């Protein structure tokens, strides 16, 4: 179950983005962002995500302020975490 802040589907900047919770519902192979070959890409590997913010699975983006992304998800904003 989602936590109560979580990004949601109906959210216009996850809309925007084409995020997801669960990468492998992601549109990741169409959008080929840089970085990685696209079936490898998700929140974890994401230079946006805070892994300082949340709990368990469920941790911050620097995107979407105040909510919870999926450490599984995706959205076409993806970056490489490069530090
Ligand atoms: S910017 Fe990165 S961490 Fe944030 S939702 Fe998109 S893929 Fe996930």
């Amino acid at each position: 179950a989602a936590p109560a802040n979580a990004v949601t589907a109906d959210d216009p900047t996850a809309i925007a983005l084409k995020y997801n919770q669960d990468a492998t519902k992601s549109e990741r192979v169409a959008a080929a962002r840089p970085g990685l070959p696209p079936e490898e890409q998700h929140c974890a590997n994401c230079q946006f995500m805070q892994a300082n913010v949340g709990e368990g699975d469920w941790k911050g983006c620097q995107l979407f302020p105040g909510k919870l992304i999926n450490v599984n998800g995706w959205c076409a904003s993806w970056t490489l975490k490069a530090g």
